[PDB]
């Protein structure tokens, strides 16, 4: 109750002084260090190449926050023809490109679906999952650190009987949690290997999307070519 | 000078009698008015298409007014791979790919700059000039046409026969230069025939060009899911 809003307050000055640089700061063991950068960097990586990805697939921003492009023009095209007179073949061209022109879009829709289902998805339930469970480790972890350090302090201010007794009693307490926390971060972190290899699997995914997506497009406009 | 304010006062105040109804209309022959029509519908829808195709090549509005979407995801790709070791599987994936993205994105550009110089110009050009030249022409021609009627209204409230006779003579003079301006507008719009068989080759232009950006992108996802 009342006594978790006392530990927070020290938690606060150990940090200060340490960039003060008047305190002095313990540093972790550099595999778990190591393992932590990692992950953080997949993340951040990870983040940037699924947004960009996804303006890729739909370019217009307005249409991501939701008939796309092809379709609209190849509607314009058949109304203009008609117009146009269907037996003349100016009009002819246009009402045939317009046809050819919203298979197309067909195609692209397909492609979305296909890679949302496929890439995005996966690639976003990663920081869902893992990232966000391990976001909760460092934390904790941050945090023992800090009360580890603190009660260092006092031992290193020892001054009284009492206060060497009890600054032993409490840092072996401390310095126990803070080992415990070690031990379960270090299990999580050892996950993000596997990630990696998932990852790989859902970029072959994508790839194969867009290679349907250009063949498609491409024997549509071959069969276009030919009509005219 | 005081001529010029003369001129629009007859003009503006036997339209709106016409508008009234109260006041009769001369009209047009049939030959010069479906002219005219086919003219101003081809100018409206040719306006339409060009815009889209516009839209189609650059979603961007801004790049529109104005690198592309692939090429920056490439970039993002090519250093994340780095930074997650190139050697490693994951990385090496993400380096090739990225690659492959920039190439995609490079075909992208040429296709804006072979269609925009084969399809939007000449669709612009038409509506910079049939139609525009057409429509001054026009304008002048309701003008005469006004002068025409405001004789024909002078001519039936001209009591007196030798005023009558100066309103038939009056009468003469409006529809000799009337007729004249039929006769220039009428010839503009034997033009837009020609226009239909310009566009049409432009259009074929415009076939050709998605075509060889479709191929190009085809080839290189192939060669990338080789690679990887």
């Amino acid at each position: 109750l009342a006594a978790d809003a006392g530990t927070f307050l020290s938690r606060a000055v150990q940090f200060t002084e340490e960039k003060l640089g008047q305190a002095e700061k313990t540093e972790l063991d550099a595999h778990l260090e190591n393992l932590l950068s990692k992950a953080e960097c997949t993340k951040i990586w990870t983040e940037k190449i699924m947004k960009q990805t996804e303006v890729l697939l739909q370019p217009n921003p307005n249409a991501r926050i939701e008939i796309n492009n092809p379709e609209l023009l190849g509607q314009y095209m058949i109304d203009a023809g008609t117009e146009f007179g269907p037996g003349t073949a100016y009009g002819n061209a246009l009402i045939k490109c317009g046809e050819t022109q919203k298979r197309i879009g067909t195609a692209d829709r397909e492609l979305i679906q296909t890679s949302a289902l496929n890439f995005l998805t996966p690639l976003r339930n990663f920081i869902e999952g893992d990232y966000k469970t391990i976001a909760k480790e460092r934390k904790l972890l941050q945090n023992k650190r800090l009360d580890l350090d603190a009660a260092k302090t006092r031992l290193k201010k020892a001054k009284a009987a009492e206060t060497r007794n009890s600054s032993e009693q409490e840092l072996r307490i401390t310095q126990s949690e803070f080992d415990r926390q070690a031990e379960i971060t270090r299990l999580l972190l050892e996950g993000i290997s596997s990630t990696h290899a998932h990852h790989l699997r859902c970029l072959n995914d994508f790839v194969e999307a867009q290679m349907t997506y250009y063949a498609q497009c491409y024997q549509y406009m071959l069969d276009l070519q030919k009509q005219l």
